[PDB]
């Protein structure tokens, strides 16, 4: 044939595109504050820029709930008892929080990222039946978890909401938030056990706490970032009697993968997943390997189109140290930044799929390619190639455009610009070898 031809059915739609992102929570943020200001930049330009970087849509900020900055812990805005639910909680802002708030503050106001999710991975120590941010406990006066120092549920509301309140008068708007993280998993660091039943007690707790509030913007509420899409599905039945208190659902991608879609009416987003004990590779294919760029494109593109998500984070951006918890080193010796081509991987994705964008329909791929298509809010058309085969002549069309552009990521390439040839509405690419190409088509 004529090379594949591609033909995208704006009229058959599915979920709506929120973003890609990825978190610098448990003083990640710090890492990257000590570089030096020109490794500052490179480090932020690889993670937010829309023209020399990943273009990432969604930063995830951890509400941090230790009582210092020991280790890696994120403090607490609240890191000192009040002695009793009963008494004001002691606010202790520290105009930083663990170094998220510069993140965010460039996230928004030098590249436009406008989605912040903020989630808790515990309570303070003291609102829980352990007295103890980390080794999991509960929440006091939850059922089941009555506690000798009273009900800290409408003061874990009235934390959660303050929290919000610091980033609006750092000029941030938190637009979704979490109190919970791993429910189901009792770790040695910030931890905390909520069962189904008990999340949908404190969504009724929280909720009106956040719409009675003073915020110029009210956060969508999230649940429940457990480790696993299996584990997360467990969790919608109970959480179904407050589906009008809560607008999102988040899991990530540990303990089973994002392969089928979830029953409920709320966006689900993959909200944390990488190759966490993996020897560090920057490289796009070896031999398709848990760490390989190539590998995580087709997680990317799994999570959507198997898993239904709506979006999808890597769990750190830029850090230091030797495995693939992150997608960018950071060399603390050196004052350097590297992207791994995990970092192109998904901005291969985030670059040309911008928030609000309707995945659709596009028939025509075979063999060596998978494909999918994006709608964006400004009526350009993404589409994704992943080719598993070797150079792929491919024509993309609409079942009009005015013009055309095409970008690859592989071996060589990081989201470089290739030659998109234009004729009529049509765009012709040549989409390289064991590649991930992009294909926009955009309306004059
Ligand atoms: C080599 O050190 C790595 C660790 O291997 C890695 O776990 C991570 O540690 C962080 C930590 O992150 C976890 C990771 O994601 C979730 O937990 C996983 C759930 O599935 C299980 O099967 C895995 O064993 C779990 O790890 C969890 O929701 C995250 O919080 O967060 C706390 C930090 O204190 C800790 O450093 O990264 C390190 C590293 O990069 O050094
Ligand atoms: C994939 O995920 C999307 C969400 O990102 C799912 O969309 C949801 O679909 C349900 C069932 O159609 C929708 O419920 C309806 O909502 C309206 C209000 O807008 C309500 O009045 C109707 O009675 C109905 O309950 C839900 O709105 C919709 N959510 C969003 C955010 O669009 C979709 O179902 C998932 N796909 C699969 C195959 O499961």
């Amino acid at each position: 044939q004529a090379g594949t031809t591609l033909t995208v059915d704006l009229s058959t739609t599915y979920q709506r595109i929120d973003g890609f992102g990825t978190s610098e929570a448990f003083q990640r943020a710090v890492q990257m504050s000590r570089l030096p200001e020109e490794g500052q930049r490179r480090a932020l330009d690889v993670l937010f820029s829309t023209t020399n970087g990943a273009g990432l849509s969604i930063l995830r900020n951890g509400i941090g709930s230790s009582p210092d900055m020991s280790s890696d812990h994120m403090v607490s805005i609240a890191p000192k008892s009040p002695g009793s639910p009963n008494n004001p909680l002691i606010y202790s802002w520290d105009g930083s929080d663990n170094k998220q708030l510069w993140v965010s503050q460039e996230a928004v106001h030098t590249y436009g990222v406008k989605t912040i999710y903020a989630d808790a991975w515990s309570a303070p120590g003291y609102m829980k039946t352990n007295g103890n941010d980390a080794n999991g406990g509960t929440l006091c006066g939850l059922s089941g978890a009555q506690c000798a120092s009273g009900d800290w549920r409408q003061a874990y509301a009235d934390y959660l909401t303050k929290y919000v309140e610091f980033y609006q008068e750092s000029n941030v708007t938190v637009t979704h938030l979490g109190f919970i993280n791993a429910p189901e998993l009792t770790t040695s660091y910030a931890s905390m056990r909520f069962s189904a039943s008990q999340a949908a007690e404190f969504i009724r707790i929280l909720y009106p706490t956040i719409q009675k509030s003073n915020l110029t913007y009210k956060p969508t509420i999230a649940c429940c970032d457990a480790e696993g899409w299996n584990s997360q599905a467990g969790m919608l039945g109970a959480l179904s009697s407050v589906n009008s208190m809560f607008g999102l659902v988040t899991a990530h991608a540990y303990t089973s993968q994002p392969g089928f879609s979830m029953n409920t009416p709320h966006p689900v987003w993959m909200t944390a997943a990488a190759d966490l004990q993996g020897a560090w590779t920057s490289a796009w294919y070896s031999y398709g390997g848990a760490g390989e760029g190539w590998t995580w494109a087709n997680n990317v593109y799994n999570a959507i189109v198997n898993g239904n998500a709506s979006a999808y984070l890597y769990w750190i951006g830029a850090q230091t140290g030797n495995t693939n918890s992150h997608m960018v080193h950071i060399d603390a010796n050196a004052g350097t930044v590297e992207p791994s081509k995990r970092l192109w991987a998904l901005g291969q994705w985030s670059r040309f799929v911008r928030p609000g964008a309707r995945r659709v329909a596009v028939s025509g791929a075979s063999g060596s390619l998978r494909t999918a298509a994006f709608r964006n809010e400004d009526g350009s058309v993404a589409v994704v190639v992943i080719n598993s085969g070797g150079d792929a002549a491919v024509n993309v069309r609409l079942a009009q455009p005015a013009s055309a552009k095409a970008w690859a990521t592989d071996n060589s390439r990081a989201i470089e610009e290739i030659q998109a040839s234009f004729a009529d509405g049509v765009a012709t690419v040549n989409v390289p070898s064991r590649s991930m190409t992009t294909v926009v088509l955009y309306p004059a």
